[PDB]
């Protein structure tokens, strides 16, 4: 038993374990938060200013493709752990991957140091994320009911980086040091690997220290093959475009743009398809299709905040706080901080609201329906803010009043979220539920990075006001429909 090999208690009466992965993925968030919330100031400033000189939609389209790709490789690096390296083994690459990423972004590499970086990145995080989620859940034995309160701690390390992180890189971005403020994440990534390695053998035993399912002989030579096939495919494409010079970021964007759309239509086809699959689990499969098109929406609209929202900030508003009195310069990072420091301080009042509300409490497709028209409403506002002001600059208390909106729908869509990859869950697929409930943000980035080359034609204004209709529009639609949706 894997329960045996490991301390029961430790960590604020949860296994001790908690405590090595709390402060693990606190770091890691923080350095991934922090240099997320730099990298777009540092691709689109000018040259003179330390920066990329990189197209400011160029700039906007990456932001957006990358996310996409760190919850896309999500897949694959569960599949590795799963069958091939254990959930351990593929924590401890993450994290190694991931660092390697940090230090590109530190050395005078420029662009190379930029794609390079990214490239770690997505491999390291789709190798760490999902795995070191599972370990959290591997701690607790079957009828443990610990569990739900434990990763509800966990996730408390990802805010709180998101939250600290962009507060402390703020300066770096200030004076024009970001090889300083990426070496700064890379550093404080190191720390959380010094941390597993110290502390992981005796707080882990023998959790995740081996696949699940294993390959057989001739399943290592059937998969080497085909990803040997499309990796292959991948690079003479990447290479040839290259020194033929017609290789730009259009070609990434499509392709991601491309397996946005594909993925959630594979895995909807597969389970509704499938021979093991019941009726009644056919049911709820179609059932999270319309949950699948509010959380897309949603995310669409919250993700933009990272490369839409807080340039619209930076140039149209006054980047000036004031409330009652005390007003204070904002700097550009700290629009990263909003949405965590909601979710930290106000996540635990709701779970109370709908605890006290018992079984009269509102559905998943009402909850998920709330959220998004909050996601739209939050659009409509700062829409409305450009089309009131017009040329003249405003307060950037408007700027943050659209995040405090979107939050407050992300505290209505999230719980309900990651409930329904479970509920809605067929017993075969548990896995690819899993995958569908992530696919929400993994779409809506793929999208965002297409998306984004909107703002230009349609103007910045008109395209707050068309996104947050459109959002406000299909939540009407599916709304009429929520009791049916509940089975
Ligand atoms: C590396 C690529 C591994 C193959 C991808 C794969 O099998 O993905 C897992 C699947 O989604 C599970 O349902
Ligand atoms: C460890 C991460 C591995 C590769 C990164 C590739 C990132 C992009 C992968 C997107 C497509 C994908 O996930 O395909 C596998 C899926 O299982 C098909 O059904
Ligand atoms: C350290 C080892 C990096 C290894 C793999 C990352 C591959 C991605 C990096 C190579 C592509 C660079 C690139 O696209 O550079 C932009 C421009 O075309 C030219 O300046
Ligand atoms: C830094 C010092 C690490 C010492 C502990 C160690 O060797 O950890 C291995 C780790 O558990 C991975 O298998
Ligand atoms: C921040 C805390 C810094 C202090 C960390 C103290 C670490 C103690 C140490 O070296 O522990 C070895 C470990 O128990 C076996 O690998
Ligand atoms: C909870 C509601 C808090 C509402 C806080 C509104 C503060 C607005 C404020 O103080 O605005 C000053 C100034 O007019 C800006 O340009
Ligand atoms: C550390 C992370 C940052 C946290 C940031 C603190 C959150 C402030 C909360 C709400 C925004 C203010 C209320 C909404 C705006 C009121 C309207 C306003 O300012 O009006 C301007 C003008 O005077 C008339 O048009
Ligand atoms: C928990 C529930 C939260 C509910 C959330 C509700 C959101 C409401 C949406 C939009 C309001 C738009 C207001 C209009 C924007 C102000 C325009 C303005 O100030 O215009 C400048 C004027 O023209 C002088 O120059
Ligand atoms: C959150 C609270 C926001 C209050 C906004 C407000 O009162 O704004 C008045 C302003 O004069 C409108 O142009
Ligand atoms: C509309 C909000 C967009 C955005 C920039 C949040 C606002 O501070 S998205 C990034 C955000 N820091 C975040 O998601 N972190 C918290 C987390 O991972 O839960």
């Amino acid at each position: 038993q894997t329960i045996q090999s490991i301390p029961q208690k430790g960590f604020f009466g949860h296994p001790r374990g908690l405590g090595v992965l709390f402060f693990v993925e606190f770091w890691e968030r923080f350095s991934y938060y922090g240099m997320r919330a730099m990298l777009i100031f540092y691709m689109y400033f000018a040259i003179h200013q330390n920066g990329l000189g990189i197209d400011k939609t160029t700039a906007m389209s990456i932001m957006s493709v990358y996310g996409a790709l760190i919850y896309m490789s999500s897949i694959p690096g569960a599949w590795i752990a799963d069958r091939i390296t254990g959930t351990r083994g593929a924590t401890l690459l993450g994290a190694v991957l991931i660092i390697i990423g940090h230090i590109c972004l530190s050395l005078p590499f420029a662009l190379f140091g930029l794609f390079s970086s990214m490239f770690f990145i997505i491999i390291g995080s789709g190798l760490m994320k999902p795995n070191i989620s599972n370990i959290v859940g591997r701690l607790y034995p079957e009828n443990d009911t610990r569990i739900d309160a434990g990763f509800v701690i966990f996730y408390m390390s990802v805010n709180l980086g998101a939250l600290i992180s962009p507060i402390i890189l703020q300066h770096f971005v200030d004076i024009r040091n970001f090889h300083g403020g990426f070496l700064l994440a890379a550093i404080g990534m190191a720390l959380g690997l010094v941390w597993y390695l110290l502390f992981n053998r005796k707080n882990l035993g023998s959790v995740g220290m081996a696949p699940t399912n294993p390959l057989s002989k001739e399943e290592k030579r059937k998969y080497g093959m085909i990803i040997g096939i499309i990796v292959a495919i991948v690079i003479v494409v990447l290479l040839v475009t290259y020194y033929t010079h017609t290789l730009s970021f259009d070609l990434i964007s499509n392709t991601v743009l491309v397996l946005g759309v594909a993925l959630p239509i594979i895995y909807f086809t597969t389970m509704l398809r499938s021979k093991d699959v019941t009726d009644g689990e056919r049911s709820r499969v179609k059932a999270f299709i319309p949950l699948f098109i509010l959380g897309m929406l949603f995310w669409s609209i919250q993700e933009q905040g990272s490369n839409v929202l807080n340039i619209y900030g930076l140039e149209r508003s006054d980047m000036q706080l004031n409330l009652f009195g005390w007003t204070t310069r904002f700097g550009e990072a700290l629009f990263q901080s909003i949405n965590p420091l909601f979710i930290l301080l106000f996540a635990p009042v709701i779970s109370m609201i709908w605890l006290k509300m018992g079984k009269k409490q509102p559905s998943l497709a009402i909850k998920f329906s709330i959220g998004t028209l909050l996601a739209g409403l939050s659009y409509i506002l700062i829409g409305l803010v450009g089309l009131g002001y017009g040329h003249t600059q405003f307060s950037v208390n408007w700027v943050i009043l659209s995040y405090v909106i979107c939050v407050i729908g992300e505290l209505c869509l999230s719980p309900t979220g990651n409930s329904a990859a479970v509920k809605l869950a067929p017993k075969a697929f548990n896995a690819q539920m899993m995958s569908v409930w992530l696919l929400t943000n993994a779409s809506a980035q793929a999208i965002n990075g297409t998306l984004v080359k909107l703002i230009k034609p349609l103007g910045q204004t008109n395209y707050f006001i068309f996104l947050g209709t459109v959002a406000i529009v299909i939540t009407l639609i599916i709304l009429v429909f929520s009791p049916k949706i509940t089975k």
